């Protein structure tokens, strides 16, 4: 097995984002992380390597964080639609942002 | 002259609260801090004390965040219009997310 680079964590989190056949997709969370997340895909073809760009939204401490984020598909299960993906282009301190708060999360837990 | 107990900062940020003659109001935000904010009150009265509940915008690191914050009046220029507020009954974790961001945004200045 891998290690994770980055810790995961299931909180109330949604992506919003335009798919292949020009259908918008609005799905809820799996888990996430400061490198990426997943969902379940339950629609539209989606492949790994596919891009896509849209926006994220979580809440962590009772507040609310989103950002546009640019995204790759990694893995897609054709079994159980799961859709894990990984950010792309994402600037230092959004890094950072994000792993704080997923931080405080944890810290948390 | 007194201490500041927390820094404050300039960013694209956004008060929406209900106020007392239950008009609605819709405020850019003059400054930022992890203890509270000033807006220009510009229409219906306001006076020191009032409490208000609303819900609060800002962005930071192309991150957006908003949260519900109750606040206090702690002034109002008669003049200027300009009211300063201090948050009332944050938690811990949350405060500590906002000194977090704020510090992050100072650190980019
Ligand atoms: N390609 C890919 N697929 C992912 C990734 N994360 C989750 N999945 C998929 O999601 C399923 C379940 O993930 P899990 O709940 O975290 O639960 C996982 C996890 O807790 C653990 N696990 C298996 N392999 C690894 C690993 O290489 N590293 C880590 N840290 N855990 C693993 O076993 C469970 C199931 O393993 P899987 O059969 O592989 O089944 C995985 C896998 O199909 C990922 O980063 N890449
Ligand atoms: N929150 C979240 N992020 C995702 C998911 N899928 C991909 N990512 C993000 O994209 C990176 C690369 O994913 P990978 O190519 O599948 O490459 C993965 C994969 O090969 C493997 N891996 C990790 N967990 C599992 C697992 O539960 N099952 C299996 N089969 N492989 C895993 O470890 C590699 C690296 O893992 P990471 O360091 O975490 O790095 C992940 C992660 O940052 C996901 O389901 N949830
Ligand atoms: N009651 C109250 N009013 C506030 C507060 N913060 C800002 N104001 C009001 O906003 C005006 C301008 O604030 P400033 O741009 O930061 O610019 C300020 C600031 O840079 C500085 N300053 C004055 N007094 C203090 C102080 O006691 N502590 C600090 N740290 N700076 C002060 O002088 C400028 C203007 O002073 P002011 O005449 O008082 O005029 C102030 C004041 O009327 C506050 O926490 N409480
Ligand atoms: N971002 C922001 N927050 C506000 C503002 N007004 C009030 N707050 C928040 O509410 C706390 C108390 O404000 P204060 O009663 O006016 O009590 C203030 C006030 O008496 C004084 N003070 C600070 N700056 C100034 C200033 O520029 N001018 C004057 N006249 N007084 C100031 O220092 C006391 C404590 O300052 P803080 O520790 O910062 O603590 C402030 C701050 O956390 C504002 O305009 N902007």
């Amino acid at each position: 097995e891998a290690q994770r680079q980055f810790a995961r964590v299931k909180l109330p989190a949604r992506i919003r984002y335009i798919g292949a056949n020009r259908e918008g997709v609005d799905a809820r969370l799996l888990d996430l992380s400061a490198g990426g997340f997943a969902f379940t895909a339950s629609g539209a073809p989606i492949q790994p390597g596919d891009l896509y760009k849209g926006k994220m939204l979580f809440q962590v401490d009772s507040i609310s964080f989103s950002l546009e984020v640019e995204f790759q598909v990694r893995s897609v299960d054709p079994a159980s639609r799961r859709v894990g993906c990984e950010f792309q282009n994402l600037k230092p301190r959004e890094v950072a942002a994000l792993r704080y708060l997923i931080t405080s999360y944890l810290a948390g837990e």
